[PDB]
């Protein structure tokens, strides 16, 4: 067996936009993401699938059932977000010089929070309180995340921006968004601190900026292709994180972290070790050096330094890189760039999403973060698109084993949160990518236990990979699978 | 949910030759099957795999572990056999005219049984008693089968017969085998009746005669191709069953049945309904009409009539048939005649063994037996060769659902015994075909729970297909599988 | 045997941007498409493959070898374009009210043509003459097409437009492009009429507008997502075709047609026949009714300056599109036609190409006879072929489609040739070199050409003017069992 | 370009039982193989496919069409056999001590030959003359092989032997068969020497003995599993070859060889080179050392009646066999060579044929040079080809193997021809018609022959006496990505 520390918790992560809608009364039409996926031109271009989030798994109405299942599964931790748009669907009065590049301080106090209180949707706040109370009643430790991608439409009209019109609400391209995010975060902590155990400011800010402004074939808003604007967005989100951290801490003593998208960078040949380091710099360290050490572009900002208590490690697979004349390149046929339901260039099985099976990468990522920063971590996201459940038992056990490995090596990792408890709306891809331990019938909203959920119950209730399921710490046999 | 009657039991079936060997001290070299799979010429021809049963899962030594797992899985019934060869490894004195075609009576009494007692291996008998006592101690209802293919070498030297030499011990071609089988059966019932709940005389006698003397590419002993001898073998096994029934009943009041190999015969087109009936006659009814109604070739034998209390239904898949000028033919590309790890001509997924997914056939088979004979049934064998466990969750739930269907239609079915609890020696195919709910590491003899074992625990402990696993009542998705 | 009329020609089609570059001195850096495929942001987004056209098959320098192989193969017809950008790499003098929606006339006269001649690249012009003379010397009948997608950069900066900046040269969004295209076409006809047998104005205008402004994941320039601008571009392209027809006709008596991208619209169920007609309307008839009948929407009007501007129709065809009737109209279905997985099988169990396109030769018969019945204009099959580096499917694809043209003629359709796409592998736009459509395989390192077995099959057809008895079995679906699923 | 010597010939090989039947009046019901494939028990067991040879490609009646296509293809060599059973359908008079293990001499003289002539079927003899004359009239050099597996029923009742009854005619288990084969071969040479260029005694004797008496799942007659009888059959076949060589030589001066089944033995790891040599010994050298050097085991002796009975070696080749060193000796590995899944990929990632045979052309170079270096006898590649109905892989298979023969010659090996298996599809023994090895596809309903694209490729090779520059790319592995795994 592989036994975890007594304090270690197994659970799940989920997002508001992806899971909340589906029950009549739950509709939230007031985000950039909602408008984006309903857009006729985006649908015709195939940038979005045409599936709509209001036809989703219905966590807004059915949360007690989700929680019932999580409890039966032996889970002890959950991480979810509040949707900004639900709490503040209407524009807030303008506060602050918008032409200033840096946002070093956002003044938050009791009076300001009472003023914000008057714009807040009380029905939305009360409902979230009901969800979170029910969550805590099952003995679930609660990580509350402030942000998981959709912005209020009054802060970002993504179709205007897609069209090249920058005179409207411009999302992360505007310091107004940074200012309002800091206040939103302080406000939520103020309202919910009695229920929350730890905070995250944001989920995967690197994906928001990266796919929003460079990876435009992904169909992420606002889908405006610009290196310059991607950099500006990331610059803003970094300061938003730091200001949100300060805002939360002005109101709470609880740990405040961030959740980030990772790949394990791997060398094509033994000549490519430098390529790996350059990739890690460009994709990971530059960001964390900013919010931990205050280092940015090369200066040190005192308002950025030390704004992090913990690191949420999201992980699916590797990225294979090679050294190039001018720098380095990532290789197709490995990691996330494989054919769906097939095999990679290395002979490893790929998911419904085309992502290569590579659990060793998780050990790489956890130990690299640990060695650089010595901040404790949660694995906040890890799972596989697999409607049939063919690969998930192996994927689950293997990755959980790698976490045990990391801890054994000395890394402080305090939980593992699978993505996800149930199937949900996979962004531009729609519902077809199914990541749940529980299968959702979207017609009836009924939840079913895939056999991997039974396997996860074994792990969670025992606090260990037990002897009986240890064989699942292996690669899914490829011979019976599609090539 | 699909709830079963309160008296219905879920369990497993297994065979002595397939599961017993593997622990030092368990070796039984004294059968036709042992000699057959060790034969140099058979190995060179590829009639046998070259794997050997002494390297098996080790139930002889490790039975307590098997039983521990079965108990944890919530199982309430088991069917196993004693190996004739273990109890009587040495030739018995000749009794009886061997040239007589019919064996209508075998006189068994207390003195004769005490005489047999003096030739019996007491170590073998005591060990089986220890296994069966431990079995009963877990609350397992016990079906004891007398015969599951291997014969003592003193009754059959299969290599002599393969070579066309009929002067030696000739197995089912000899009425001496019939006579000794009746006595063996009476003797075992005499010794074990205190532990046994129900009896079976034999497992799949149709496969012994069919593959032994016609399907010679299967590598079953003695592999001598002859329509005439196949008929003679089946004739003898039928009378052996009837004489064993009488022998058991002379010593016990408990139910005595038989376990038989079935396919669901299915028409290629709507013009092939007569073909199905002819196939069912030729493969099923002729045999059961003999031992139930005494009808044979067309006379009635009073010594054959009524020798059956229950029917063990084994089932894996369908056989598709078409009407022909002269009669009917079975079609390749369906049922058991498909490519391994692929899809049939109908687009249905196939197993590691090349057998097509067709659970509807089980309902067909159970209701056809019920309507003809009105004898109660157990599903004594059903499962899938699937080392990866990709298809087994679906295969398990779907077939269990079909049993529920049969009962709902009025058929008296009293249990479902999966083939098998753990991986075992698959005859001429060796170890590569893995049918276990538990995976065996043959190097260490350790047992692991495949996720289907967790699913089966849900069914067995609840006496139902529960709401949460009901989605597994469906075909494994073929898109992610090999074609 | 399936024998074709004595006058019927078998040949090939090719494009300048896709095949010309690759030999020293052949580079043409002056198009929207060139800039588009070299753009760092496009490359990082994966909108373009990162392959570059200047590493291509080298027709500019190696045309004699291409033609040698085509002659050996028994081909008797070729359709090729001149690249606008090579002839006019620098801007021409502004002439004309740019705010006017319609362009009903573009006056061109001998003096105007002589002025244009002062701005033309003479090296480019003379090189094209050398290519075309050599082509004619092999006995190849010549269809000269004026346009096959790239515009001179001085008429379209696609990166600016991608970024949502409409102050620069805006390609088909501007009537200046329409005006200049008319002049360009008249000019090329004026210079080359002694070498040309028939003319096409454009290749697949519907793809330029459709992928440029709606199907933006395809990585076609300028990749600015707008229903309204797609319609504006198509409106301009339609008037550019008409103005180019008049321009050519001012200078030549030879037939002038257009080449257009087609799929065969097929009903999912027997309840979807109306869906097919609606898709045919929206994808095909609306365009050809404008340039043949002068019918258009601006309400529904007849423009006398558009009516009758077409002598022949170039039918391009790869596969079907399966459509189903919807509440609000119709939709096309994934898993059939060009929307399949690569090297696999469609939802109907038909094999797919390296490009993910379904094998459906029957669709060519559908398309040819439908055009014939509507307009009664003679046709050439101007593009038909398959992405297939291995040559597994191409022998079947070639024979089967050629058979369907024989079928169409047999039904009464006037079809005068079949031009395979293509003689040799070439640069497949945003996909780069990996999609190989050649009868001949190109080694891009040496520029050497190799005969795939399908090329031997094509030689049998072309030399005999028939699908001969010996290769008739190839009129069938490639066996799916040995192929990838 | 890879050019062959001016004297080198490209052609094909074919067998009587596999190709002759299919036309009215061509039936030959009088062999062990005929009885074997019609046997109800064999069919029910699946030992044979249920397909029947009398529904075959019809060479008996359609030989002129076969030859027309071969001439069109530029072929210049053919190897064919006479079926013993057609010439002597009824038993000959018993001559000779059957209990003697060795047959050191078989006296044949003109008077004996004239007596044999009284028993021969004259219609069969005259028909074969008509076939062979027509063959020679196309300019095809003729290798006549005497035996390609089926024996007259009066010499072998395989069902009786399958059943373990050795009292009847027992085929290669009897020295009577050896004696009669010698006479038969002398007789055929005596009758046909004016038409024949070179002779082979037998085709693949190692398969007759190996699959007949050990590899019994293959469904070859008599399918009686016995190491001891396999050795006895091989011993007899060896002396039958020697006696047939002397018999032919008594009547002709022309070269007399043998055709043998080969695989290239390859080491799994660098530690397995000894395993290869042991496999080469056991599968190849033991046989050829007997008939060339007279060395045999009965202990290890030299028989003067066996020594030197070979002028040339016919090299048959499909694929490799991978072997590994074992405690007790060596073993061959599944998942490589002929032990792969059909239409898939081997453990090494190499594509497999419709028969499950791995693509490994390098093995042909290995086999040819090894024979050359051991014996220094000239060779023909007498059999090489692939089961491939779709023709996906055959173009690569053909070009690549032909290249490896060019390689062997270049290294100094005397190789005088390459004969593809086969010109047309035919009856593949226990597998029936489903395994299609033809350059030409046969429609078994009409008996019509179609040229697969590989046949066009072969015509390029044969007419040029070279792999030409244009098809040189086919000297490569069929791309695996678009194929089934
Ligand atoms: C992490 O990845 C999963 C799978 O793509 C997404 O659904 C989550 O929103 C993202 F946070
Ligand atoms: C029923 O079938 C299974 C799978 O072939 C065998 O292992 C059993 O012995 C037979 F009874
Ligand atoms: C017709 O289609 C082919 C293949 O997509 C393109 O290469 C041509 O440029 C287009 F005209
Ligand atoms: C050589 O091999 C081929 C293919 O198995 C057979 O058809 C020939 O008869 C044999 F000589």
């Amino acid at each position: 067996m592989y036994s975890f520390p007594n304090s270690f918790r197994f659970g799940w992560s989920q997002a508001g936009f992806q899971s909340e809608m589906g029950t009549p009364g739950s509709e939230d039409p007031n985000t950039d993401w909602y408008k984006w996926v309903h857009d006729p031109e985006n649908m015709a271009a195939g940038l979005v699938s045409g599936d709509l989030p209001e036809n989703g798994p219905g966590y807004w109405g059915n949360y007690k059932t989700f929680h019932d299942n999580a409890q039966k599964m032996g889970l002890k931790i959950a991480r979810l977000n509040v949707e900004w748009s639900r709490i503040f669907p209407n524009p807030l009065p303008r506060p602050f010089d918008e032409s200033k590049q840096d946002v070093t301080e956002v003044e938050i106090n009791e009076n300001e929070l009472k003023r914000l209180d008057e714009y807040a949707n009380k029905d939305a706040l009360n409902h979230y309180r009901e969800i979170f109370k029910d969550l805590k009643s099952r003995g679930l430790y609660f990580i509350l995340n402030m942000y998981h991608w959709p912005l209020p439409l009054w802060l970002h009209d993504p179709i205007r921006v897609r069209r090249g019109d920058f005179t409207g609400p411009s999302g992360w391209l505007s310091t107004r968004t940074v200012y309002e995010f800091a206040r939103f975060s302080a406000y939520i902590a103020w309202k919910f601190d009695d229920l929350v155990d730890e905070y995250s400011t944001m989920n995967e800010p690197n994906v928001v900026g990266g796919l929003g402004y460079v990876g435009v074939k992904s169909g992420f808003p606002p889908g405006y292709l610009s290196f310059e604007l991607s950099r500006r967005a990331m610059y803003n989100i970094i300061q938003a994180h730091a200001r949100a951290y300060d805002g939360i801490k002005s109101v709470s003593k609880k740990p405040v972290g961030i959740i980030y998208a990772n790949s394990s960078f791997q060398p094509l040949t033994d000549k490519d070790m430098e390529a790996v380091e350059m990739a890690e710099n460009d994709n990971r360290w530059w960001f964390f050096d900013a919010i931990i050490r205050g280092e940015i572009t090369k200066i040190v900002r005192d308002d950025l330094k030390g704004r992090l208590d913990w690191i949420g490690v999201n992980y699916y697979t590797r990225t294979v890189v090679k050294r190039t004349e001018k720098g380095y390149v990532s290789l197709g046929g490995y990691g996330h760039g494989c054919e769906r339901n097939s095999v990679s260039l290395a002979g490893l099985p790929t998911s419904d999403f085309g992502w290569e099976f590579f659990p060793e990468g998780l050990y790489d990522v956890l130990t690299k973060y640990w060695n650089r920063y010595h901040l404790y971590m949660y694995v906040t996201e890890n799972g596989i698109a697999d409607d049939a459940d063919y690969q998930r038992p192996y994927y689950l056990v293997s990755h959980v084993y790698q976490v045990h490995r990391a801890i054994n090596s000395g890394a402080d990792v305090r939980g593992y949160l699978h993505w996800s408890l149930a199937d949900n709306y996979e962004w531009a891809s729609g519902f077809s990518m199914r990541f749940g331990l529980l299968k959702v019938d979207y017609n009836t909203k009924r939840l079913y236990w895939r056999p991997s959920a039974l396997v996860y119950r074994e792990i969670a209730t025992n606090g260990a990979i037990t002897d009986e399921i240890e064989h699942l710490n292996s690669v899914p046999p490829v011979k019976p699978l599609r090539h």
